[PDB]
């Protein structure tokens, strides 16, 4: 049958993959999943900050000296990859037809409703912001769970922690907006000028170098990650970035420890355009053992709208996930 990973140049990496129905996949084993990609402005992007630390700005050391560059913090990474994703399930969702709904009720939310889940509606949703605790987005990327998901949680508070961490994406090139007049207050101090960089605006193509580290995924949590960061586009919400980008896979390494950080790569390229920072870095990938990407061939090689094509496997990896994690709890409670 198909293959995802083996049309995509991917097939050393199953054997860094947990299998879906594995009586450990609670437990984590020991080695990652590094992607490297770009994210590139194709409007203006606009970057704000969201409570005290939260930062637009960075520096990047290199041979020539140090640059403030715009970046993209992780938890901003994390809201519009999750939300990303969230959107693709709901537009998966949508292409069902009544078999293949009934599968989804059935199998799926039926198989949740059975494990203590409250937010088993038959039509479903989950947002971003209540959560079901058990779908592909709240699996994959974190949820804070209680008894008011699962009636099982009666006294407890059950964390998932992200199993996808993002490094900071930085800019190579200081592309932004000369602006002196932003200005925020809090009671009785206020602060303006240059240096301000509560807002920024990041000037049309940017480019911003990411990274994330992926691990204890099934193949299909790996290709759907891989596909929610591919298909970003429109960001916003509540995420502190907004405006339209491309992002682009550039490639994967499995191993015990990471090979690079997003930081490193920034700062090897500091200064640099687009196009040279892309040649760039796909010769670094490859001396550093990376598994080059056709982001081309990932789009087309995955289908969230058909009701029986990747997503599919992705629900049935996340509802095996929430059950694993449901005995979990049961087995470690310690009685009651
Ligand atoms: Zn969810």
């Amino acid at each position: 049958k198909r293959d995802v990973l083996a049309e995509l140049g991917l097939g050393d990496l199953r054997p860094y993959l947990r299998s879906i129905g594995d009586k450990d996949r609670i437990f984590p084993k020991a080695h990652r999943i590094e992607v490297v990609f770009l994210v590139r402005a194709a409007n203006y992007l606009l970057l704000r900050t969201e409570g005290a630390g939260t930062i637009n700005m960075t520096t990047l050391e290199y041979s020539g000296g140090a640059m403030e560059v715009p970046v993209i913090q992780p938890q901003k990474l994390m809201a519009v990859t999750r939300r990303q994703m969230l959107q693709l399930l709901r537009e998966y969702r949508d292409s069902l037809d009544e078999v293949s709904k009934r599968w989804l009720v059935q199998e799926v939310i039926g198989k949740a409703k059975d494990l203590g889940f409250k937010k088993v509606s038959e039509e479903w949703n989950c947002t971003i912001q209540g959560m079901d605790g058990f779908c592909p987005h709240c699996t994959i990327f974190g949820a804070a769970l209680t008894e008011q998901h699962n009636e099982k949680f009666g006294g407890l508070s059950i964390g998932i922690k992200t199993r996808v961490r993002f490094d900071p994406a930085f800019a190579t090139q200081r592309r932004i907006t000369p602006e002196t007049h932003n200005k925020v207050t809090e009671g009785h101090l206020s602060m303006t000028g240059q240096a301000l960089f509560s807002e920024v605006h990041v000037e049309p193509g940017t480019v911003f170098i990411g990274r994330a580290e992926l691990v204890d995924l099934t193949e299909p949590e790996l290709v759907a990650t891989l596909y929610s960061l591919a298909t970003l586009r429109e960001l916003g919400g509540r995420s502190g970035i907004y405006g339209t980008v491309r992002v682009e896979i550039l490639g994967v390494k499995a191993g015990k420890y990471a090979s690079t950080t997003a930081y490193d790569l920034a700062a090897e390229n500091a200064g640099k355009g687009y196009e040279e920072v892309k040649k760039n870095l796909k010769e670094r990938l490859e001396k550093l053992g990376f598994t080059p990407v056709d982001n081309s061939k990932l789009l087309a090689a995955v289908d969230h709208k058909d009701p029986n094509g990747l997503f599919k496997d992705l629900w049935r990896s996340s509802i095996d996930f929430a059950e694993k994690m449901v005995k979990w709890v049961e087995e470690l409670k310690g009685g009651g």
